[PDB]
DNA sequence: TTTTTTTTCCCGGG
DNA sequence: TTTTTTTTCCCGGG
């Protein structure tokens, strides 16, 4: 019955699942598994709370289908970290029978090909490209199941409409243009008010349940009253020690065994509340017991001290007690340790802005939401229900809590957020029909014409009848026109064929809207190209961010004047000019009408490209944030996104027909991949030896600094003298004084100390002193 | 004794040599072979007339040394064609025992490496690079013999001083810096007046002989008197039919069996005298017999008719009789047939400017030199003795003749040219000692410092004592300075080390003087580079010719105005400007003082680069000479020299340290190699199908035009539609009308007929008509 | 005044 | 108002 053994599973699979400690299944799982003909063929849509085991049925169905019919499967997931964890889980579970679970998430590309794989775990945007390729090459029939998580994002999002672009396409191509269920689709949502309409569109069943192992109480508190539930008093809060009374609330939670989670509305605000709690804990417990261990807490200090960026000041006066912060201004490795400590004991109190609301699974006891207004706007209903989902620890306590501290002035705002479920899911396509067509519809029809699925306008009119007309119920004729004067398709006397620009957009998969910006940058490049410095090629591969940081305009104008002579020639060629910056940095704003749109996009990518230049040329990170307004967590994200963008413009140029430019872009992929050196780490222990001098000195020495570095002085000086490019140091018959000086200040030893010969004696003398201390 | 069998030779070698029909050897060969200790070790220098067998001793010595001691050998030869003939001779002779005779001449690079070879046949400039590489890599000891032909060119020439740069270097490095003869050197000259001084410098023997199988008489004729020899009358010339009386002189030669050779002082002049003789032959022999065959003469007409350039008008009215011309304004294949006919019968009379004076071996009977003044200057003594050397046919007649037609006004000019032997050989280095150092000395010391043979100035002072001080008998100190401010070597506190620019010059081996021009062109390129068209990359690989044609300045200014918008941007970047051409083309000349030297070199390479652009883009050769003042023989030479130059700038950039530019230059080596298509020849039989459309149409059709071309019209139109690069056809927010139009006139079908769709119907209709005629 | 995520791929014998 | 000559190199299994 409910026992896992009485369900027909492989022996190794059941043993592995019992190793985790799961034996029974809830009645709702069985009810939804035996709901109609979901088990054999057909599609399924259901919505269950996240606290209850939700992936049981999905894994059972995918295992059944894979073991019965040999066909590939997809496991589209929202984020990367959850995708990696799910990939590890699936591999460790199917590590015996043999599936070769492999993930496409992030830059972790598969070592093998898609054909050898059986189950692929991908993100939202890395499955659309896979399906597009499976359409371009006639191998679509390999697909046998598509599993989608978090279905309600298909309505409206920055990247959630890809589900609505993908599902209709696969269903139409597999069934409507071909004629049991050839492709099975299952989905998960969160208590949608119109879940029936989604199931009918996909021709599926419908199961809705509401069962949680822990019955949490959303005990909203206002002032001293704990008026909650249906506006009824349950308890009265007394003023404990104070200097809102937030500190008193965490005290009773801290006492017995429990923990607190504070959701700040700002990063800094997390820091402010973290130090405040730390003061009270030490105030009257070191001069009731605080109940914390000290053997492992001091060990954690060691890990936080060995990071290259070093420990943080606010992370030293609060970590000794169970207080810290987990905002986004931390290194991915540094922020991982804070999460690890909360996983089992040690730290007790925590703070966060939004990171632990979606992306990680860290349950705890009663959760404080603090103010009910975030960023000057009312809190979203979906966000509030997401935070309170993590207000219960499974298998330890019996009940959960969720106390929202709302000021007496507002009052009704908490009640409105307390009373409400969700909103109906829109289409994003609907918006306008006779007005300007949305960017989602333009990408919809262009992405099948390039694949050749639909050629005649009559055929494509059928396609639009399977995505939105049956969903919740001219535009096509106006959408075809937009693709015409923009040179995306070509028309004969009525058959449409892809052009070279249309094929380039699909292969690289940027967008049918931002491709018009990258194309204008590459076309302007083939009229003059600076080849001495590496800034003009760093401007064509810089990632395009809508808003990644508050671009300071006073500092940008300051760095504009101090640029060298050679690097100022790239600026005039790419488009950035001083006149625009004169109007800006003077309490200005954006504008419209085409021409002003190009000006803002040109200047925004230059500031990002300037930052990326310094990371290639060292410029230690402590001084990076001093000159450029940035953050430690933002710098790391830029490095990851720069490598992916460099290798994607290369595909754009290859399909476009331009072959000479492609070689230049492909050659630069090596330098942008920073990585971490391991063998060179021993050689990098020298003061005046950067990463660029390791390779040249490794050819001869390839040893430590004690005896290898103490081998003559002429050989060492000459070896590093010939590594630099030529860079002649005499004025030509057409150059200027500034041009030659920039060619003379580059050969100086760096940073930028003495002359060439003087550094040879300094390096040898410094090495001898270091050798004596070591020995 | 004199028999070849009694000399100790391999049986196969002697049988092969007897196959050619050579049995005995003259007494001078034995005398020079048994002269001192030349046979075992030591060096040899001798001078013999070219008519007598001169290579017997050289081949005997090289065979002896190779068969005795396993060591490589070199056979430096002046020209390429003679080098190829010598390579074929040596291979066919040593085709049995096993030597692997292989030549470096021209672009015919070896398939294997130098180590596997045993005997290498190289030109003058392709052995200096080999020796430089054998110095750079410590493998000099493989050399065991160096054979030099035409030694007297070492004195003064445009490229003859390389022998004086090479011999001293090898001798010094092998003997003076190391301590029997480790390396044996043999040489051939032509009756030098100071041959003793050359032998003592190389520490060799000396043999001088004067013996010719045919005793030619230099019967100079002036007016009607044949006053010759020591100014003595031998015969009186009577006036035969006339309209100088040049035609009458050839008549008696033509009659019995003999032939005539006329050395014109100009190309055209050869044409003028060729038609004149043809008129007289037909005048009174078709209305004594002319004595010529007609079966093979008509066959020769067929070969001259199938050339791509077609037959020549002046080559049709004189070829029916034994008259033609052999100037340099002919294709290498076309001019080969004329030489082949003269090899055995058929054609009897011939004309030439200088081609048959040095480079080919075509002996004949009495030779007429015509005027004794060439190009407004007195005839060179060496040139006159070179022409009369071919005034005797071996094995047919008994005596030769050489009649120089000198007008009665000059008279003494012929006597001075008749009485005289040669002039003493200079050094080219001597010229000036305290004055500006010659370009030969700068290259001399730079070429050993880079190799590291000499480091201290004391050591190098010894080097100059082995090349010229002992030859025919401050400069070194002034020569080192010139290499200093020009950044060719670097100096320490006295030891000199090569720089990056110095190593680049030796590897590519242009010159220590013209490298300063190529470097200034590449440095100017890394400040802006046009990547759309292929003219900016065609300007950096254009061969640098001192004077290859009379550059017309009126037409150059005309083509300057008609250039498109994109191609005029390259002109401003490279240096060519309208202002300079305004002063020129107005009865102007050259100038001096550095700045004017760069201006002339910039503009001269642009005219050559414009010509090379059309050859890549078809532009049939008949119209090539109409717009550009050129010649059929000059166009072919430009194509051969362009391919070699493209692959040599690549080596220059690799050693210089600039890696991004090297990739662009290396990618262009493929297009510059025109070649001849063989498989595509069948596909090229279509009117509207050039070489670029063969590859795209070969993917689908790959057949003839009868049935393969008659396969639908949409498929054919689309296939050639997508081959062109994108080349968008809409004006951008920053472009101009002219820029867009140049992007719209390129997609038109070419040439440059109807629109894109119209050509599809025209091609199909034209193919059907051609198919009907064939079938 | 916070939270994310695209691309194709070379090395060994010669 | 004619006659010449430099350079290093990739393709197959995956």
């Amino acid at each position: 019955k409910l026992l896992l053994a009485n369900w027909g599973l492989p022996k190794a699979v059941l043993e592995k699942y019992h190793s985790f400690g799961v034996k029974k299944m809830f009645e709702w799982q069985a009810e939804c598994l035996l709901l109609g003909q979901v088990l054999e063929g057909k599609n399924l849509v259901y919505s269950a709370p996240t606290s209850a085991g939700k992936t049981l049925v999905a894994e059972l169905l995918i295992l059944k289908r894979v073991l019965e019919m040999r066909k590939k499967a997809l496991f589209i997931l929202p984020f990367v970290s959850v995708a990696k964890e799910k990939k590890y889980y699936l591999q460790s579970l199917f590590q015996e029978v043999g599936i070769k679970v492999d993930g496409y998430m992030g830059s972790t590309s598969p070592s093998r090909h898609f054909s050898s794989l059986d189950i692929a775990v991908c993100t939202i945007e890395r499955a659309n490209g896979l399906i597009n390729r499976l359409i371009e090459e006639n191998k679509m029939d390999l697909l046998g199941m598509v599993v989608v998580d978090e279905l309600h994002m298909l309505g409206d999002s920055h990247r959630g409409y890809l589900l609505e672009l993908l599902l209709t396409k696969i269903c139409y191509i597999t069934r409507k243009s071909a004629s049991s269920n050839a492709v099975q689709i299952v989905g998960m949502s969160a208590t949608l008010p119109n879940l029936e309409l989604v199931a009918s569109w996909l021709n599926a069943e419908l199961y809705h349940t509401d069962f949680r192992p822990v019955p949490l109480l959303e005990s909203v508190k206002v002032g001293n009253s704990i008026y909650d539930s249906s506006m009824k008093l349950v308890r009265e809060f007394e003023p404990m020690l104070q200097v809102d009374h937030v500190v008193s609330l965490c005290y009773e939670t801290i006492c017995d065994n429990h923990s607190v989670l504070l959701f700040c509305p700002s990063k800094k605000w997390c820091e402010k509340l973290a130090d405040i709690i730390a003061r009270e804990f030490y105030n009257l417990h070191h001069q009731p017991p605080v109940i914390l261990e000290q053997k492992e807490l001091l060990e954690v200090m060691d890990q936080l001290r060995r990071l290259p960026s070093g420990l943080d000041s606010v992370l030293q006066k609060t970590v000794p007690w169970g207080v810290a912060f987990h905002h986004a201004g931390l290194t991915f490795e540094e922020r991982d340790i804070i999460e690890g400590a909360f996983r089992q004991g040690l730290i007790r109190v925590l703070a966060a802005t939004s990171t632990l609301s979606s992306g990680v699974n860290l349950p705890a006891r009663r959760v404080i939401i603090r103010t009910p207004i975030f960023g000057g706007r009312p809190l979203d209903i979906l966000t509030y229900k997401q935070m309170v989902g993590r207000a219960g620890r499974k298998g330890v306590d019996t009940v959960g809590e969720s106390i929202l501290i709302c000021k007496n002035s507002e009052k009704s705002k908490g009640i409105a957020l307390l009373q409400g479920s969700l909103k109906p899911v829109r289409s994003c396509l609907q918006r306008r029909e006779g007005e300007e067509v949305t960017g989602s519809m333009i990408r919809a029809i262009l992405e099948i014409i390039v694949g050749g699925v639909a050629s005649t306008s009559q055929d494509m009119h059928t396609y639009a009848a399977c995505t939105f007309l049956a969903a919740s119920m001219g535009a096509i004729e106006a959408c075809v026109m937009w693709l015409l004067e923009n040179e995306f398709i070509q028309s004969t006397e009525k058959v449409y064929h892809p052009t070279h620009l249309g094929s380039a957009t699909l292969s690289s998969s940027l967008s049918p809207a931002d491709t018009l910006d990258i194309f204008a940058d590459l076309q302007r490049a083939m009229k003059g190209f600076v080849l001495e410095n590496d800034l003009h090629i760093l401007y064509l591969v810089t990632p395009m961010f809508e808003d990644w940081t508050t671009i300071d305009w006073y500092r940008f104008f300051c760095l504009w004047e101090k640029l060298p002579t050679s690097m100022k020639r790239v600026a005039e060629l790419v488009g950035v000019e001083e006149g625009f910056l004169a109007r800006c940095v003077a309490a200005a704003a954006a504008a419209a009408a085409a021409a002003q749109h190009r000006q803002m996009a040109i200047h925004k990518r230059f500031f990002t490209s300037l930052v990326l230049l310094d990371l290639i040329s060292e410029v230690p990170l402590r001084e990076i944030n001093q000159k450029y307004g940035c953050n430690r967590g933002q710098i790391q994200s830029l490095q990851q996104s720069a490598a992916v963008y460099a290798g994607m413009i290369t595909v754009f140029s290859n399909r476009l027909g331009w072959h000479n430019m492609e070689l230049l872009l492909s050659q630069f992929q090596k330098r942008l991949t920073f990585g971490i050196q391991r063998e060179l780490c021993d050689l990098v222990r020298v003061s005046l030896l950067n990463a660029q001098r390791a390779r040249v000195l490794y050819a001869s020495g390839f040893h430590t600094v004690a005896d290898l570095a103490r081998a003559n002085i002429v050989e060492v000086e000459v070896i590093l003298k010939n590594a630099v490019p030529f860079k002649s140091a005499r004025k030509a018959v057409d150059e200027e004084e500034e041009a030659v000086e920039e060619r003379r200040n580059m050969r100086t030893i760096w940073r930028k100390g003495l002359t060439e010969r003087e550094a040879a004696a300094l390096i040898v003398e410094e090495a001898r002193m270091i050798l004596q201390q070591d020995l």
